[PDB]
């Protein structure tokens, strides 16, 4: 298992514009298009993302390409953020994947907001950090995904995904 297969399990793949859990227009493997309510603002963003007129639908290849870019952005965002980088540096390979996942879903800003949990992860206090991470809107709104990520941080293995 690796970050790509992990995110593919969590986000799934859809080839036609859909609404995410928050109700925002998305496509492919969790690629957010706009927080705007307009399906048209959605289609325009999509065409700009793909480089072509698409009318709401993309191919598998186009989806995976947006996916590669988004994972790359996720990592670069962490490496550039003063709060996230030290945490990431401090973790093993599996747990690193778990932080990437959170960033992919909620953005650098959001994750950066979990100050206490981040301090706990840096300190390697696994159980305490798992407990703190669960007291969040994140855990409340997407509990099954949140549990999977959390378990990854607690254990440092891929078991929740196997
Ligand atoms: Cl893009
Ligand atoms: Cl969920």
């Amino acid at each position: 298992m690796n970050i790509f297969e992990m995110l593919r399990i969590d986000e799934g793949l859809r080839l036609k514009i859909y609404k995410d859990t928050e109700g925002y227009y998305t496509i492919g493997i969790g690629h957010l298009l706009t927080k705007s309510p307009s399906l048209n603002a959605a289609k325009s963003e999509l065409a700009k993302a793909i480089g072509r007129n698409t009318n709401g639908v993309i191919t598998k290849d186009e989806a995976e390409k947006l996916f590669n870019q988004d994972v790359d952005a996720a990592v670069r965002g962490i490496l550039r953020n003063a709060k996230l980088k030290p945490v990431y540096d401090s973790l093993d390979a599996v747990r690193r994947a778990a932080l990437i996942n959170m960033v992919f879903q909620m953005g650098e800003t959001g994750v950066a907001g979990f100050t206490n949990s981040l301090r706990m992860l840096q300190q390697k206090r696994w159980d305490e950090a798992a407990v703190n991470l669960a007291k969040s809107r994140w855990y409340n709104q997407t509990p099954n995904r949140a549990k999977r990520v959390i378990t990854t941080f607690r254990t440092g293995t891929w078991d929740a995904y196997k």
